Parts: C-alpha cells; structure tokens; sequence
C-alpha cells in the first residue's frame, strides 16, 4: 500500500494518488496527472541524485511514499508511519488542508517538511508551522495578481467561487480583503462548494451565479475536480460565452478540468507559479512500462485508467504514443523540493563530516532542527535552471505566469498572456475571445 | 510533576485550560482561576462522588490522567500523545473547540471516546470527521440562531461581527452570517477577526475598525475570555462606554473574568449560555480545599498564590470564598455531567458484559472504544442539577440556552436572566437596562 526504497537517509513522500471518494468512501478515482506524474517526479529526482558523484557522494537516498487520497484525515493515518518515538524529511503534501494536518504532527517529532503545491497563507506562520517550507509562493501574492488582472480588464463587478477547506476559503478571503482596500472591484456574491456535495449541487451554484447576470467574471479557488464539475454544469445549462472564468493555480494549465469540455472553458484566464517543462522527466516517464516500473505499486491502476483497458490490455502499450501525454505543471516543483532536501543534507554533511566521503559516525542521526536550518539556507539552480530559495517563513518569491485558454481551429492550448512579479505585466495583444 | 495522576481500575483522561496562552509564541501564560481550576477540580469532585457510590460502578475505582492544554491546540496535541502508544479508555475535554478538534483527530485513530464540556463548534457534530466525539453542550448552530432572534427582537438590523482566530470564533460567526443571508432583514456591516498572536496595540486598532461603521453599534462576539477582556479594556481606554451594544456567546456567558475591574464598559451587554444551575455539592468541596488536603492538584499551589495575591506573604491559613471572592464557574455542571456520562456508559457496558459479577470480570479486562462509544450515545440519566442528559446520533445536547444582561444598580453588578431560547425565543424586554451614551459618532453614508 506504499512505495518503499531502502537507503542511508529516508525521505518521506505524500501524494494525492487517488481523489476523495463519494459521500462516505475514503479513496476514489486515481489521478493520472496530479497523482502519478508528481509521485513519479520524486522517484525520478531521487534516482538522479543517487546517480550523481558530486551531490551526496557515496550516500543513497531512500523513499517512503504514501497516498493521501485528497483527504486530510486519511493522510493523518498515513503520516503516523513516519513517527513512532527513521524519516529525516517529508516531501508534500499537495492540498493545503492535508499539508496543515501533517505539519501539526511532524513538528512534534521535529521532521522538516517541503511542499510542492500547498499555497495557503496560514502555512507561512512559523509559530504554528516552524518545520514547514515550500517551493511555491503563498496565496497572498496570487490573490493580489488576480485583483490586478481584474482591474486591467475593467471587470469591476465579480463573483467568487471557493472549495470548502483552507486553500479555497483563504484564497477568496485574501481576494476579498485586497479588493475591499482597493477601489474599483466589487463582489456580487460568494459561493462555496461543499466537501461532500449532494447530487445536483453544481447545477444550483451556476443557477445562483445567474441571479447576478451582470457579474460575468468568476474568480475561483476550487480544486481540480470541483472546477470540472462546475464547468460540466455550465455546459449542461448552455452557459457557453456568458461566464468569464478566473482560475487559480489549482486550475493552472491542467488538462483535467478542460477535458471534453473545451468550448465552455474558452477564454478562461488562469494563474500558475513560474515553471518550465523538464525534459529529463519526460524521457524517464515515457519509457515506463508495467515490467520496469515495479516500484510504483499504483502503476498497474494507472495503466488501466491511462489506456482504457483491463489487465483487454495488451501489456505493450506506450505512454506518449498510445495515449495523449503532457507533463503536469507542478512536476518541476516536486523535483526542486527533493533537491532542496538533498542540498541541505549535502551542506549539513560538508560541516559535520569535513573531507569525508560518505556518512561519518557524527552524522549517524540527522538532527531535525539543524536540518531545517540548512533547508531555509539553500541556494541552488533547480531542474529548469531557475534559482530555488526560501525566506524567513520558508516561502518562494511571488512569481507567476498568467495563461488564457484559447482555441484556434480545433487545437487547444494555455497561451502565456502575461506574468506577475510584484507588478502585473499583462500583454493584451495576445488575448483572444 | 506536570500532570495529575490518580490510579484506578479504569483510567479517564482529562484536558483542561489551567493556564491561558502566553504572549506571542510563548506556550503557557497566566493561570485561569475559573476556566481552569474550577473545571479541573469539578472532574476530580465528580470522580470522588462516583467512586464513593455503592450503586454506580460497584466495587470499581475510576482513575485519572488530567493534563493542561494551555489554551493552545499545538500544546494540547503534545499532551494528548500520552493518552496513546499502540491505558486511557475515555477522555474528558477539551474546552476550546480548536483544541478539541486537534485532539479528536488523533483520538479517533486509536479509537478513544471523547466527551467535551465546553466545545460548541458545529463541525464537531460530523460523524465522518469526528465519530468518537461527543458533548454535553449544544452546537453553535442553535446559539447563532438564538443570537439572530435576539437581534431581530431588539430591532438591531445593522450589526457587526467580532471573532477570535480559530474554529470556535470563525465558524460561530459564519453560522450567524449564513442564517442572516438565508432569511430575515438583518444586515452585516463588517466582520472583524482578533489575531491569535496579537501585537501591542492590536485591540485598540480593532475598536477603531468597528468605529468605521458608526451606525452598527451592535456587535456579535465569538471570542475567548482573554480576548473579550482586552477588547473591553481598549473600549474603556478609548472612552467608548454606551456606544457598543455587545452580544456575547457562551465564552462570555455569565463570567467574572472579562468584566472584573471593567464593570462600567460592559454595562448593557447581552450574553448567552447553555441551560445550567449552580451545584451546591461542588461548592462545599471547593471551599474546604487547602494547600494541605489538595495535594492531588499539582497546580493548586500556583492557584493559591494567584487567588489570594501572595507568594509561597501567604499565611497558609487562607480560605476560599472567605478571604477571596468566589463564584462557581458556569460550566462546572457540564464537566460533572461529562464525567457521569462516561461513568454511566461503563456501568451499562458492565451490565451486559458481566451480568452477574460485581466489579471487573474477565470479559471487562479490555474496554473496546467502539463499544463504549455506543453506550455513551445511549445514556439516559438525570445529571448533577436534576437536568436530564442525552445524546443524539451526532453526540450533541439539545439547543437550550439562557439569555443574560450585565446590569448595574448602584454598588452591585449581576448577570440578570432576561430570557431563554428553547427552539424559539422568550425575551423579556421590560427587564432590560441600558448604559448612558458618553460619545456620539455622526454618520455620512
Ligand atoms: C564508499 O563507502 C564504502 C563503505 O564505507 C567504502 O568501502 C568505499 O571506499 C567508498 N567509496 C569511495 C569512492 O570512497
Ligand atoms: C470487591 O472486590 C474484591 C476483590 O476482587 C473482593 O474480594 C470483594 O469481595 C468485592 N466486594 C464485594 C462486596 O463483592
Ligand atoms: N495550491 C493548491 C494545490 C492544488 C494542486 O495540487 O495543484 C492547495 O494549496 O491546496
Ligand atoms: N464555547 C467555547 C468554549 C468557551 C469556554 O470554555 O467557556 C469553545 O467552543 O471554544
């Protein structure tokens, strides 16, 4: 029920391999992009570190990767395997509410944590989450970027849509706070999507948004699956062209919310932290087969869901050839989160074991508080050549790329229309409606 | 010693806010005389009365492991680890909702039933997130509805909301906001939040933010003891007596802590509290407590110094209610009834598992958490005040409240019972008194 890899130093991992189940079910449908891609990015990163002769010489990094199932309660059970009083550090989680609950226990046993996706402003508080760090910026900057985008387009009358939980509510709250302080932004209504929605709830939300027909723009902090079902309801009610979607990093440039629903999502403006597609991971992931990828205990489930068969399956399918494949947006952030942990251990080794290849007797047990100090201090170029750094709160700088979902003929893409680095740089020329 | 250990056949865990949260990061601060000591000592009292009894849990002694939460959920999580390893069969507490929630997260994994005496957050009713949680106090769903009715009855259709950072404050105000949005003509001017770790001058800044809507004089308040005190302190400092019309939740209740030495600024404040009565039995027990006989309570020496204003200066011959002012804390009844609920459930479980034996039989050697929870939800007994104690499917008490108003006659201050809320409002407007306005705020909106 987990991925175990032996090594000198063991790194913990938390990934949403499955979505949350319906009503009273813990785990649901497997996430191909948000789950497998990101999980496999950690294993790839560790493979690359272990291969290297310069970084952590004569030292093998081990793995303990667990499934969160998108639930914070389920992830809490899993996180108990990291503690008993050996896990030196933990990578994850993805969802903020999941990362918050895990951070609560990890700080008691002094285990450093680096997230690749969690953006909730609460997590930057060192009094509550001292052992938490992240390679993504807090939602404070993303909310401000949204207010700037809304201002630039002249949409002074907007509506907010949020998933229940920390990420959704805190994202919208920050947007509401900043818009109240500035002039020309007014909110028509706030809609909240429940954790366990009753049948027909998403259709009611669209109907509620249609109570204010002049509020066409909808700023939304909703999770991957919630956006899809919102767009699904809007498609059924023929609301194509009416709404003007503003999506957060949970939307980003993902394929999951827009698959088979391209027309309804046309013109949607989305935000995602600065990232690039990693070529090395693409070469690795495309060459994965049922035979060579036995480490991944969830890879057989992925195979069935990815190629649309049952182990019907020939067994000799190819990931990029037999099915459409594009690297998940936050794959870079996963790899950089692993390298952040690795460089910190490397810098700790350089001080505890001077001129000693391998782990010296002094570095038999890695001190958590000391390791946290090294993580917050690292400064290196990541998997894309971009610098990776942490501030006093363990945050990355507020740097984003602004996309827009555009169709030319029958080809779909998230085209870069701007970037936000303290100030908005929106290219109005490149936008399409 | 950092905890209260009392040995027995069946050990019951306890979580109490003996100390308040320290300033800016500091885990523990000032000792709570009423919220901490009164309630903690109420559990020890209840257990003494159960152990003495020949009919309830015959030939069986209830043990104790009581811990301090320091009003912090992070601190309480560290303490709650002592309850688990791979024996504690029941937990009483906590007080704060956010504290109870964080403890309930770990307790359900090791299947330990939990009964709270104070925690009122609506989220705790969910048997998906917190199936092993129960409470002898009603959820804030009812209290917020009660507050709406009071506001409707008084004609205050333009209100502001004030909340402490955390589950109790935020979701208490949210419940009030959601009801106001769905039905009625009650409008909300602004929603303010009190920071968990406030900087110097924060409470004066909050009062000044509330003045940014001068028409909204009425303030719905879901804040803890310490926050209410400092809010009223800032209002006195900024000379705002008569202006604000406070609507306080059970965290305000009929408590002395926020109004002590600040009687004038709190005049006219309307407060809510679940139905309760003062128990004479506990008063007789708590008054006769000395430094010599109460060695069980490891925090009693600290309480002594704080209660009489001396240093262990102290004669040693001081007496509770005689040398210092004393009144039983409002939620003492709920602590005792929470302990008795755990006792009656174990009694009812004993009756099915050991139908003949008097005392722990071989089948009662290990207490199953899932089994005990079923008995806790099924108990039906009259409590320490004669009031019936029941639990619904979600493990909640019915929504039954009393409404108070803080009134000053001449040289006497009290919380006068001005009404009650039991599914519907019964408010006596004739018995209400108001403070004189010293400062007026003109509006231009
Ligand atoms: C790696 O470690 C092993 C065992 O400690 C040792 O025998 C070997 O010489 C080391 N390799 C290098 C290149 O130092
Ligand atoms: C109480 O328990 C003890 C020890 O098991 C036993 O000897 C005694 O008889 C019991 N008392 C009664 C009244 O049954
Ligand atoms: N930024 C989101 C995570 C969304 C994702 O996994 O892309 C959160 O903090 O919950
Ligand atoms: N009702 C408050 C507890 C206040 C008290 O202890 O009086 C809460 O749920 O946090």
């Amino acid at each position: 029920h987990s991925i175990r890899v032996d090594g000198d130093i063991i790194l913990g991992g938390l990934f949403p391999v499955h979505a949350k189940g319906e009503r009273g079910v813990p785990c649901g449908e497997l996430k191909k992009e948000k789950g497998i891609h990101r999980l496999e990015a950690m294993l790839y990163a560790i493979d690359q570190i272990n291969k290297d002769p310069d970084l952590l010489s004569n030292i093998t990094l081990g793995v303990r990767i667990l499934d969160t199932c998108s639930r914070d309660t389920y992830a809490l059970e899993q996180s108990l395997t990291f503690v008993q009083a050996k896990i030196s550090g933990v990578i994850g989680a993805a969802a903020s509410s999941v990362s918050i609950m895990v951070a609560n226990i990890l700080r008691l046993f002094k285990i450093p944590q680096i997230s690749y996706a969690s953006t909730a402003p609460e997590l930057s508080d060192n009094t509550r989450y001292d052992f938490f760090s992240r390679v993504v910026p807090p939602d404070s900057y993303q909310a401000q970027a949204m207010v700037d985008i809304v201002t630039a387009l002249g949409w002074n009358y907007v509506s907010t849509l949020a998933s229940e939980g920390n990420y959704g509510e805190s994202g919208v709250e920050a947007f509401t706070q900043i818009s109240r302080e500035i002039g020309g932004v007014s909110i028509a209504q706030s809609q909240k999507i429940p954790r366990e929605p009753r049948p027909g709830e998403f259709e009611k939300i669209i109907k509620r948004l249609l109570e204010t027909p002049n509020a066409r723009a909808v700023i939304m902090f909703a999770n991957e699956d919630d956006i899809r079902r919102i767009l699904e309801a809007a498609k059924k009610l023929q609301q194509s062209g009416h709404f003007l979607w503003i999506g957060s990093d949970s939307w980003g440039s993902k394929i999951a919310p827009v698959y088979q629903q391209e027309e309804i999502a046309e013109g949607a403006v989305t935000i995602l932290p600065k990232r690039a597609s990693i070529d090395g991971f693409d070469r690795y992931f495309r060459s994965r087969t049922l035979a060579n990828n036995r480490r991944n205990v969830w890879f057989a489930e992925f195979w069935e869901e990815n190629f649309g068969c049952k182990l019907k399956c020939t067994g000799l399918e190819r990931i990029a050839r037999d099915s459409s494949y594009e690297q998940e947006g936050k794959v870079q952030f996963v790899i950089d989160a692993v390298y952040s942990m690795a460089y910190a251990l490397h810098n700790m080794h350089k001080d505890l074991c001077p001129g000693y290849i391998g782990l010296c007797p002094r570095m038999s047990t890695i001190d958590g508080k000391e390791l946290l100090g090294y993580i917050r201090a690292v400064n290196f170029n990541g998997s894309a050549g971009t610098p990776v750094t942490f501030n006093e709160n363990g945050d990355a700088p507020g740097r984003y790329d602004i996309f827009q979902y555009q169709i030319t003929n029958k080809s779909t893409e998230y085209k870069v229309i701007g970037h936000w680095t303290n100030q908005l740089h929106l290219k109005v020329e490149d936008m399409q409606w």
